[PDB]
C-alpha cells in the first residue's frame, strides 16, 4: 500500500512480513524514481540512552559529509527509533541541504503511536511514540531487513553492488539478530554500547566464554541483571558468532591515531571479498568506490598485492571511468597493471571521451559553435 504524509510529503510502503524482497526493491525504485545504489550501509544499533562523544560524532559527521560529497549511498536507518537516530536524521537532512545520499526508514508499525490514525492526506501523528520527522521516507509494516540485505547483496559489464552494516551503541537484544548476520555473508564493523563488549570479547585464547560473559555483563550496563540461563545462551551465541572472524572487524576512532572513516570501510570490504572469492569481476564495484574516494594506497597494497590476477580485458570500463574523472594516479596504476593503451584506445572510444566533455567547459562551447 502506497501513502503520503504532507508534513514535504514522506512516502509510506506497506510492509507485510515475509514479503518478496525483490518486490519491495522494484516498488521502491519504480515509485520513488531514486538513483541506483552505489553502496548500502545499514544501521543495527540505536538507543535513547546512547550518547556519542564529540570525536566519534565528528568522525561520523565528516564521514557522512565525504559520503554525500562524491559517492552517495543508502543509510538503512530504522524509523521510530527515537534517540540518537533523530539527531542523525536532522544532520543528514542539513548536510544534503548543504549524486546524493538517501535514508530509508525501514520500521515496524507496532511501536509507532497513532498507528490507527495512519492506518485509516496528511496523517497528523503529533505525539509528545511518533517517528522522527527528519526523514523524508519510510516503510510501514529483523528478518525483513536481513532478507533485504541478502537480496541486495545478490543483485548484479557485470557489476555488483556492495552492502555493509554499521552498528553504534547497540543493546544486548540485537545479538541474536547479529548471529543471523554472520550467516548472511555481510561484513560488519564495530567501533558506545555493547560494541565495546563484542570487541573486547572477539579475540581471546579461550574460544568459549562461560564466565567472562558474566563479568562483562556486570561491568557493562549494570542496571539490568539477567538470568544465568540467558547468559549461557548468549555465551553460546557469541561463540557461534565469533566462529567466523573474517567478516567482522573492529576499530577504535578515539585512539587519536585513527585512519579516516572511508578508509576502514573499504579495508573491511576488501577483507570480506578476499575471503568470499578471488574473482577479478568481484572487486570491481568496491574498486570503483576507491576511485570515488581517491584512495590509491589501499588500492595498490590490498587489491594489487598480486593475490588476484588481472587481465587487460576487464579493466576497460574502470579505466574509462578513471580517465573521465581526471585521476591520473589510478591511470598510471592500471597501465602498470598490464593494461595496454595501444589496443584499448579506439576511434569510437576516443569519440566517447570527447562525448564525455563537461558542458560548462570551454571546449564544449567551442566544439558546439563550430558544429
Ligand atoms: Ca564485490
Amino acid at each position: 500500500c502506497k501513502g503520503e504524509v504532507n508534513f514535504k510529503r514522506s512516502k509510506f510502503v506497506k510492509v507485510p512480513s515475509n514479503v518478496a524482497p525483490s518486490m519491495l526493491f522494484e516498488l521502491l525504485l519504480t515509485e520513488w524514481h531514486l538513483p541506483a545504489p552505489n553502496l548500502v550501509v545499514s544501521l543495527v544499533g540505536e538507543e535513547r540512552l546512547f550518547a556519542m562523544k564529540s570525536w566519534l560524532r565528528d568522525v561520523l559527521r565528516k564521514g557522512l559529509v565525504k559520503a554525500a560529497q562524491s559517492t552517495g549511498a543508502w543509510i538503512l536507518t530504522s524509523a521510530l527509533h527515537v534517540g540518537l537516530a533523530r539527531h542523525v536524521g536532522q544532520a543528514v537532512r542539513d548536510h544534503s541541504l548543504a549524486v546524493r545520499v538517501v535514508a530509508i526508514g525501514m520500521a515496524s508499525l507496532d511501536r509507532i503511536l497513532h498507528r490507527q490514525l495512519l492506518d485509516g492526506t496528511p496523517i497528523h501523528y503529533p505525539a509528545d511514540c511518533p517517528l522522527d520527522s527528519n526523514l523524508s521516507h519510510f516503510i510501514l509494516v529483523a528478518e525483513l531487513q536481513l532478507s533485504l540485505e541478502k537480496h541486495i547483496s545478490q543483485q548484479r559489464s557485470s557489476i555488483q553492488i556492495p552492502v555493509l552494516c554499521l552498528l553504534v551503541n547497540g543493546d544486548p537484544s540485537t545479538l541474536e539478530r547479529m548471529s543471523r548476520a554472520v550467516e548472511q555473508a555481510a561484513p560488519w564493523l564495530i567501533l558506545g554500547g555493547i560494541a565495546d563488549v563484542l570487541a573486547a570479547l572477539v579475540g581471546q585464547p579461550h574460544l568459549l566464554v562461560p564466565q567472562v560473559t558474566e563479568k562483562q555483563f556486570r561491568e557493562k550496563f549494570p542496571s539490568e541483571c539477567f538470568s544465568w540461563e540467558a547468559i549461557v545462551h548468549w555465551t553460546e551465541l557469541l561463540q557461534n558468532i565469533a566462529a567466523h572472524p573474517h567478516l567482522l572487524t573492529v576499530y577504535d576512532f578515539e585512539q587519536e591515531g585513527s585512519e579516516d572513516l572511508d578508509t576502514v570501510i573499504l579495508k573491511a570490504l576488501v577483507k570480506a571479498c578476499k575471503s568470499h572469492s578471488r574473482d577479478a569481476q568481484d572487486y570491481l564495484d568496491e574498486l570503483k568506490l576507491a576511485v570515488a574516494w581517491d584512495r590509491v594506497d589501499i588500492a595498490k597494497s590490498e587489491i594489487f598485492n598480486g593475490d588476484v590476477e588481472w587481465k587487460s580485458c576487464d579493466l576497460e570500463e574502470v579505466m574509462t571511468d578513471a580517465l573521465v574523472s581526471n585521476k591520473p594516479d589510478f591511470v598510471r596504476l592500471f597501465v602498470d597493471s598490464g593494461a595496454d593503451m595501444a589496443e584499448f584506445l579506439t576511434y569510437g572510444r576516443l569519440q566517447q571521451l570527447y562525448h564525455s566533455v563537461s558542458p560548462k567547459s570551454l571546449l564544449f562551447e567551442l566544439l558546439e559553435r563550430k558544429h
